[PDB]
């Protein structure tokens, strides 16, 4: 009936209401978004700062929808989040595929000792495999006489998950499902044609680097880190002697990724600490802090692509990604990102927003609300 999502950012939480209609496409009723204090890293950092934060989003949301919020998804994310692949086997019970043989297969690829501190958080099904054919998806109907299944494991740290569940419960909601967060920002960013060539979409926010690789139609890997648009408004800071509240500000307003964009005849107000006149600084000279972390940012996401390339050639997969980068979140939107991606990376970069949002699309249209959106694609099924 009613679905509600649940973005707990580092720097601001989204909540979005929608109601599902009889054909399927989701509209939106209501947004809602506030900026969270305690957080750090997409972790909790002061319990009781964050719990007032989700009640602002989740109080305006429910009423800019005329509706009670009592059950919301929510996401996660955090450099503790890791990824396993394991495969499986079954019989098919009278030479006919049914889904009854399906989740039996999933089951025994998904029965494994991790431990406590790991919590399972999603089983996704890559390629299926009925004898001597390989690489099958949603074979309902196939006719063979065993299958084998190559599960893709989201697994995360139980305790930092335990926290995000307790600052939702604290506010009468109750929790359906987390969700990884660079799953959700794939999901409402990607066309299902992106899929199978093979894309990397990237969700760089105020405190996480949400990494998700697909090829062949199948999520593939998932990484995490833990520098992000943080860090280049740190630099900015630490670099002009100015407050991180007025750096924020000159690098939302005037950064640029690439210090040959901007013109030698721009000049910014950066102003002083102390009680110092606020200097006239050249823009240029402020693009040229922000250019090395942004290379270094995406210099990891290329390590990764080329680790990940490299053993998954090596196993006989796609392995090769040809629709190239999605870039999104709120750190995307600088000035010039695909002009310096294009030069750490060497496939195609682009700066995808949210996808076929119906209604309500002036609060659903910048890349900082895929995430958001994204828990409703992930709600809408089940
Ligand atoms: N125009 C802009 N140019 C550069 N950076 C920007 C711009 N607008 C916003 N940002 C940066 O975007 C970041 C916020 O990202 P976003 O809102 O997507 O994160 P979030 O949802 O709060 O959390 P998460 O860390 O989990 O992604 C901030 O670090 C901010 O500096
Ligand atoms: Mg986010």
């Amino acid at each position: 009936n009613i679905i509600v999502g649940l973005d707990i950012g580092t720097a601001t939480v989204s909540a979005l209401v929608g109601e599902v209609l009889p054909d399927g496409q989701v509209n939106i009723i209501g947004a809602g978004s506030s900026p969270s204090r305690g957080m750090d890293k997409g972790g909790v950092n002061d319990l009781e700062s964050v719990v007032k934060s989700v009640q602002r989003a989740v109080d305006q949301a429910e009423l800019m929808a005329e509706c009670q919020i009592s059950s919301v998804f929510i996401s996660l994310s955090g450099k503790h989040i890791a990824s396993r692949i394991e495969k499986g086997m079954g019989t098919i019970s009278e030479e006919e595929v049914s889904q009854d043989d399906m989740d039996r297969a999933i089951h025994t690829a998904k029965s494994i000792k991790i431990g406590d501190e790991q919590r399972i958080l999603h089983v996704i099904p890559q390629e299926f495999t009925i004898d001597y054919q390989e690489g099958i998806k949603n074979p309902l109907g196939l006719s063979g006489v065993r299958m084998e299944v190559s599960v893709h494991l989201i697994s995360c740290h139980n305790d930092m998950a335990r926290n995000i569940i307790k600052a939702v419960e604290r506010c009468g909601l109750k929790v359906e499902q987390l969700v990884f967060s660079g799953l959700a920002s794939s999901n409402a960013v990607i066309t299902e044609d992106e899929r199978e060539l093979g894309v990397c979409v990237v969700d760089i926010g105020a405190g996480t680097m949400d990494i998700s690789i697909w090829t062949g139609g199948a999520l593939r890997h998932t990484e995490v880190f833990s520098y992000a648009g943080n860090a280049v408004t740190s630099d900015i800071a630490f670099a002009f002697g100015t407050p991180l509240s007025d750096a924020e500000e000159i690098k939302v307003k005037y950064g640029c990724a690439l210090s040959e964009l901007v013109s030698k005849d721009d000049t910014v107000n950066v102003p002083s600490v102390g009680g110092r006149p606020s200097r006239s600084l050249q823009r240029q000279t402020l693009a040229e802090v922000i250019e090395p972390r942004y290379t270094e940012l995406m210099g990891l996401v290329n390590q990764t692509i080329d680790n990940v390339q490299a053993k998954l050639r090596e196993n006989g997969v796609k392995h090769h990604l040809a629709a190239g980068v999605v870039l999104t979140g709120g750190a995307a939107q600088i000035e010039g990102v695909v002009e310096c991606a294009e030069r750490v990376f060497r496939n195609q970069v682009r700066v995808g927003k949210p996808l076929e949002v119906s209604g309500l699309t002036d609060y659903v249209k910048e890349p900082y609300h895929s995430t958001a959106v994204g828990l409703l694609h992930y709600a809408r099924d089940s």
